[PDB]
């Protein structure tokens, strides 16, 4: 169920996040800081409204959305995008669109870990979170 995503998660592993951030035009100083951060992700629901918070020493974010209903988003890196989050093959798929560009933030559960795959063009980052 979507319910298995709910709770508090902490970053334990990251692969190619710098490449993903470069692909979005994030500056080197921000990449440095964001590269050494181990955020906490909190996923909550109220009926069919899901809230996803990420907290770190660098930045806090929060979005709320209904699955399958588009929303306007200002991203952590300050892009203004058109977004939708759906459930697809048991994965939470967040698609962001802006200026004819796209990025996906895909979350899936494997062996009790939450795996976040970030794709922007060629750049693919994988980040693993464990349950708190
Ligand atoms: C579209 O995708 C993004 C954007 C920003 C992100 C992340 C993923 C993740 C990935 C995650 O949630 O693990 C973290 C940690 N971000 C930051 O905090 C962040 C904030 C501001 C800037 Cl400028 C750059 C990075």
């Amino acid at each position: 169920m979507v319910d298995a995503f709910l709770g508090t998660w902490k970053l334990v592993d990251s692969k190619n996040f710098d490449d993903y951030m470069k692909s979005l035009g994030v500056g080197f100083a921000t990449r440095q800081v964001a590269s050494m951060t181990k955020p906490t992700t909190i996923i909550e629901k109220n009926g069919d409204i899901l809230t996803l918070k990420t907290h770190s020493t660098f930045k806090n974010t929060e979005i709320s959305f209904k699955l399958g209903v588009e929303f306007d988003e200002t991203t952590a890196d300050d892009r203004k995008v058109k977004s939708i989050v759906t459930l697809d093959g048991g994965k939470l798929v967040h698609l962001q669109k802006w200026d004819g560009q796209e990025t996906t933030l895909v979350r899936e559960l494997i062996d009790g870990k939450l795996i976040l795959t970030l794709t922007h063009g060629t750049a693919v980052c994988t980040r693993t979170y464990e349950k708190e």
